[PDB]
């Protein structure tokens, strides 16, 4: 019984749980793409641009563990490019798939660029590994969680393969620590903890991806050690915890964290990216390395042993935040600091919360979040108008997922117009972000850096709420809100907290306006001749 | 008396008739950035994104000899390289200027900061990262230089502490040398004496005019050789405008086996065929290339077309001598007239563009069934095609119309930018109309609605999934990106499009329009028809 490899690809994404395929059509990979529906449950985007296509599997990838976009040979994977090198950056799991042809010249020129950014490649040219290389291909997507290079020739595609190849299943399992090296870190890891007298716990990003975030809680709950997150980690550690001391964002971080930690004489850094750092390929314990040793083992091993050496510790209490505004009159014009204190009282469990870079970035930081919301803010990688895409992605894993979830984003005026057609096919597959366009008349974080005035920070002023109609919605809400009182109306309207129809809330700001702790940012970058 | 070295590289490309900078700002390009107001006749465009910048510094490229783009570090010089890739492939000169940090974040969490620059590389002509102050003036000097005359993309970085670093302002008053080194004279007279050879033997000669004509200054010499030898001249669908076709000798486009049967017997039938502005049936082909020339199997490398041909002129009448000329091949240039009511169909929309062009007019056209229906539209003279048939990245057209209307803008206000971009390849790149609106500028926008893309459902999955696309409101699309002065409308109907097409208010570029126009979802150009059916 025979498969296409095309069918075989797509039988494999669908036994990791890729139900969703990024990416556009072309000459190279239309043969690869009708594979798509002979394999139940699975679905093609169709994406408005290669880049939306690259954002949105990367935001899926989040969600759902890993994903796939396919393009075609030079025109599309090369405008997907900085879509991947975010993935690679921030550690997502995207695996490339490009249809190429059969099998200046150099028609290996984009393969090497690619390989730049990318795990692994692989260029498939024999029928008889393509399945191996398939899986070998898909396995260091999930278990490296970085961008994978799969050039797929079209004359292969619907060459056929044994259907009892699908019965065994990809090993997904990391490799175990070497004992030795695994016990040397944790008991030298061990050591520290018995010494010190003010530990605290920071958790980054890869928490959520790599698992780690079980482990994170059970450390936390087993030390009783203050515990906080990066603004990449934030959603990482569920913030109802006694021991949530929230966002450490360095020089940033609200007075009580700023010294709060920077007051602790052991820090133990999980998912990182007198100190010590879990990460998922290594640790480190203050100067020394120690490459092989996987924070998922390690870090299991170390909860077995981590009250003892703990055995002593007194809990040191940790930072409150206002978690309210208080109130102000109906017709108070809304402000930053106003909005990302609000948008507590608006988050659920379960919501997904985007957040481009800009104001957004640094203003979502001050935000509470209720317990299991998942956080997607690229501050590594910063390139705006991801979250376009990745609000795709992530509300089609979270349609798969779960219905209830919904999924929110914060996007700056400015980063709307980057990636703005992605919208389109949010509404062609009929779901239901909230989109909140944060309007303050152009690029006001850079306006807070250099050039307030300077035309480069203008944008053209577009209808916000004329988009959602335009791309060819029939059954969307699109509402400006620019008081406080409209902002209450809206947000505290129970019909408006159900996710059942696509969304845009345009969000009418000063120009100038931004959260206090940037404000004051460069309030001392301006008054300093610390510089570049 | 100093100027920064930012201010430097504005001068220097305003001297080379550059006055549009393309780009988007960040991180690593703000006070580089600053520079441009400070020379007058300069302007940021502000482009919705650098994929589209990057087009439409191509498009800039096509009319104005060179562009440049600037970009920030990683997250913005990604986004550009497909436009940066096309604008190789095609021989189009931009100078992508990156600002780069500082010699921590839009990095690979790897080590390599160089991982961009290398990756731009494999698509450049050359490259500089720049780091001296001292050589900074001649590295951009060099930069400039090669852009404009090898017409291929160039990545020039520029560290964020250099750029308001000084340099001597008198180093503007030497001009960049922009001229090409004379040919080998032994190298040059081999080529001219074969050349001649062959044309005198030749019993059925043919010139070809490719993509290279126009871009590499040739339109004149490429002209003199068809009035000295009067044998019949082609075009290729990239070359298209660079023969002015109301010549008696142009007998059309040579676009292979999707030719007209006369075209394709005429071309096929020819017994030495001169191609111009090649970038690369019968032995007998001599390729006239910027860079070499080509007689059959023999290239001359360094034997440049410019210079070349100028010699060829000189000898080629005496070598045509004993020539007779065939009567060329010719496409009826008018529909027969119908009910006002016939819905439209692209085989008679491309003939009747043909009624609407006028001289001086740039006509772009997109990848899908424009590129290949325009190939039947007949041309007035001095018309500019843009047509990225080689590359073939769809969406392109978008910027590639913006960048095309600052410089016809620059050369001439009265002149046309006429679009005809699928309903499909708008969506990749649809912001940046955007941008025309907000320099006023009065582009003609024809949306080809077909539901879909029909080139790709012509060729694999007629009804498939992957060939629909959303449909959008494209009347709306002007209002909703902010235009206030614009006219949009829909043409389903001959009568329609004639009405509109005919009107006096349409003709002149007095704002930006959008015309919808509604053809069937199958329904191309009858060449292509003619492929699926032949070749299903
Ligand atoms: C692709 C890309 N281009 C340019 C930049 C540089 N950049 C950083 S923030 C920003 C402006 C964001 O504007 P907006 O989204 O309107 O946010 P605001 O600060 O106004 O809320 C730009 C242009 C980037 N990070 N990525
Ligand atoms: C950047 C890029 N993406 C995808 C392709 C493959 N491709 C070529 S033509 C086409 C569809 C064109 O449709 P449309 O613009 O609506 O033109 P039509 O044929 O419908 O006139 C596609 C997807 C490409 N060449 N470049
Ligand atoms: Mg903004
Ligand atoms: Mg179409």
């Amino acid at each position: 019984s025979e498969i296409t490899l095309g069918r075989y690809l797509f039988e494999r994404l669908k036994q990791v749980e890729v139900q969703t395929i990024f990416g556009l059509p072309g000459d190279f990979n239309l043969s690869l793409l009708d594979n798509i529906y002979e394999v139940p449950g699975m679905r093609w985007a169709g994406n408005a641009n290669e880049l939306n296509a690259a954002y949105a599997a990367d935001g899926y990838a989040r969600l759902k563990g890993m994903s796939c976009i396919i393009t075609t040979f030079g025109v599309g994977e090369l405008s997907a490019l900085n879509g991947i090198a975010g993935s690679y950056a921030e550690h997502v799991g995207v695996l490339h798939v490009v249809g190429v042809p059969s099998v200046n010249g150099d028609f290996t020129v984009f393969h090497r660029m690619s390989s730049n950014i990318s795990e692994t490649t692989a260029m498939i040219t024999d029928i008889n590994t393509a399945p191996a290389e398939i899986d070998r291909c898909i396995r260091t997507t999930y278990v490296s969680q970085r961008p994978v290079y799969l050039g797929l020739p079209a004359n292969l595609v619907d060459l056929t393969v044994p259907a009892s190849l699908l019965d065994t299943p990809i090993d997904l399992s990391l490799k175990p620590n070497d004992p030795e090296a695994e016990e040397e870190v944790i008991e030298n890891v061990l050591q520290l903890i018995k010494e010190a007298k003010n530990p605290v716990i920071l958790a980054d990003a890869c928490c959520s991806r790599h698992d780690a975030k079980a482990e994170t809680k059970k450390l936390i709950d087993l030390t009783q050690f203050p515990a906080f997150v990066t603004p990449m980690g934030k959603g990482s550690i569920d913030e109802k915890h006694p021991r949530f001391g929230g966002v450490y964002v360095g020089t940033l971080s609200s007075p009580a964290v700023k010294e709060a930690v920077e007051s602790a004489d052991l820090v133990l850094s999980v998912g990182a990216l007198n100190i010590v750092e879990f990460h998922s390929d290594y640790t480190k314990i203050r100067s020394a390395t120690f490459p092989g040793v996987q924070m998922k083992f390690a870090l299991q091993k170390l909860l077995t042993k981590v009250a003892d050496a703990a055995k002593g510790y007194k809990p040191v209490p940790v930072p409150s935040e206002p978690e309210h505004n208080e109130a102000v009159a109906d017709s108070t014009p809304l402000k930053q600091e106003w909005v990302w204190t609000q948008v507590g009282e608006f988050l659920r469990e379960g919501d997904v919360v985007i957040t481009e870079t800009g104001t957004s970035a640094f203003g979502i930081n001050q935000t509470h979040f209720p317990n299991n919301t998942y956080g997607i803010s690229q501050v590594l990688w910063g390139s705006i108008g991801f979250t376009t895409g990745a609000t795709l992605g992530a509300a089609f894993a979270a349609e798969e997922i779960d219905p209830k979830k919904r999924v929110i984003l914060f996007i700056g005026d400015g980063s709307l117009q980057l990636t703005v057609q992605e919208i389109s096919t949010m509404i062609r597959w009929g779901l239901k972000p909230y989109l909140f366009v944060l309007n303050n008349d152009g690029y006001t974080i850079e306006r807070l850096i250099h050039g307030e005035t300077a035309q480069y920070n203008c944008i053209q002023n577009w209808q916000h709420l004329e988009l959602l109609p335009t791309f060819g919605a029939k059954d969307y809400e699109a509402v400006r809100v620019s008081t406080t009182g409209e902002w209450n109306k809206l947000t505290t309207d129970e019909k408006f907290q159900d996710n059942t129809r696509i969304r845009l809330i345009e969000v009418m700001l000063p120009t100038m306006d931004a959260p206090s702790n940037l404000v004051k940012q460069a309030q001392l970058t301006a008054a300093t001749n610390a510089k570049n």
